[PDB]
DNA sequence: CGCGAATTCGCG
DNA sequence: CGCGAATTCGCG
């Protein structure tokens, strides 16, 4: 607002909602892979991004990266903030491994500090995000 | 659509929301009182309105009556109808008897059964609900 | 299509 | 003012 070039943009891959889910982190500028989720069986949209900033954040972390993340998902960025991943998805057999990784992250969020700024992409303005799996 | 004039009409009386909840049940046509709660130190405008339906349903189980009740609370309504009361409000001591209250019309609704039809009162069209506290 | 936040709605 | 449903929003 306007744009930090040098930055992390991560992404959410969905077929049906829910359904099989990944997600990626990549350079903003550049579009460069930096990490990628393979496919989850069972997830939601927003379970898969809030574990894509989670991943991000640890990431850069370990690498003390000044880099800020950006998501185009206010609820993504909302749970990381409030580091509680508010989903409605049954937990059941199919949908344990992402409740899994998403108690996990939450579990991190709780005992971890960070300095990452995690900043809203504004698609209207600065069309998709970055490598977008649209 | 149109009105049913020969019915309940159930109304709950809020002054901070939550706070201090009472409610009551009118005939519809006279306007005459036909059952009245006490105040409640501590509840919520959905929570008073949900106990007023069903101590209406119980009213008129219990007279044999053929009578709809009328709601203005779509919220409530939709309560009833689910036998399920979905309220955010906290459970502690100082909510402990509004709860109590809720807790058991629940389990009323889900251990008998009733003709009476509820039906949303159109504030729009014919003015507020009957004996209104507003 | 569905997921959830934000917003709008009707209410006392 | 707050309570919750319904609706709108952005997203893949």
């Amino acid at each position: 607002e306007e744009i930090i070039w040098e930055s992390l943009s991560v992404d959410v891959g969905s077929q049906g909602n829910p359904g099989i889910v990944e997600y990626k982190g990549v350079d903003t500028k550049t579009g460069e892979v930096l990490f990628e989720r393979e496919p989850i069986p069972i997830g939601t949209n927003n379970m898969g991004e809030f574990l894509a900033i989670v991943h991000g954040l640890r990431y850069l972390k370990e690498r003390n990266s000044r880099k800020p993340i950006y998501s185009n998902s206010q609820t993504a960025i909302k749970w990381v903030k409030d580091k509680k991943a508010k989903s409605t998805l049954v937990r059941n057999e199919e949908t344990a491994l992402i409740w899994k990784l998403v108690d996990e992250a939450e579990e991190w969020l709780n005992t971890h500090t960070y300095e990452t700024p995690i900043l809203k992409w504004q698609t209207d303005k600065w069309g998709e995000i970055k490598a977008d799996y649209g």
